[PDB]
């Protein structure tokens, strides 16, 4: 199963609305995590099961699912949130990551 | 820049050595790491730029490169060692991890 992510980078302000997409290349219910990852640091979970949040993740993230389409939304872009994006699904295993998302500052 | 990670999955017992493979698509020098992760929880670094270990991973992870192929190998499988193992190239950005390999008992 492949995931296909968009964009592969981006160039945004603080306090923008931006969504970044990943399509599974079939049904993979509701088994999609988000994580963001850093220069040196290894990838943080943010979202799992879709649309649930993690412990700590501030509120201006959320998770979506339509059918095999799965977003992820920043609310207002933080100074703290530009960094590297991943879905990933593990209805199978192991699991497929997307391709990711570079967030960089404008 | 693909990342082709071979096999999707293996089996072994406590104590085998277990070989991971990764093949990038062309030359990204040394700019390979590698990931360990549980279910439940995000990937772990183990190794970066294809040979060097993070402070806490254990002498038997190893990684060694030879042109475009990489390999991870444990020397001495430990029950804290079956997990999914990821390589990830991050010569272009964003970085792009391989499919995954699950190491499992038996």
């Amino acid at each position: 199963i492949q995931m296909t992510q968009s964009p592969s980078s981006l160039s945004a302000s603080v306090g923008d609305r931006v969504t970044i997409t990943c399509r599974a290349s079939q049904d993979v219910n509701t088994a999609v995590a988000w994580y963001q990852q850093k220069p040196g640091k290894a990838p943080k979970l943010l979202i799992y099961s879709a649309s649930d949040l993690y412990s700590g993740v501030p509120s201006r993230f959320s998770g979506s699912r339509s059918g095999t389409d799965f977003t992820l939304t920043i609310s207002s872009l933080q100074p703290e949130d530009f960094a590297t994006y991943y879905c990933q699904q593990h209805y199978t295993t192991p699991p497929t990551f997307g391709q990711g998302t570079k967030v960089e500052i404008k």
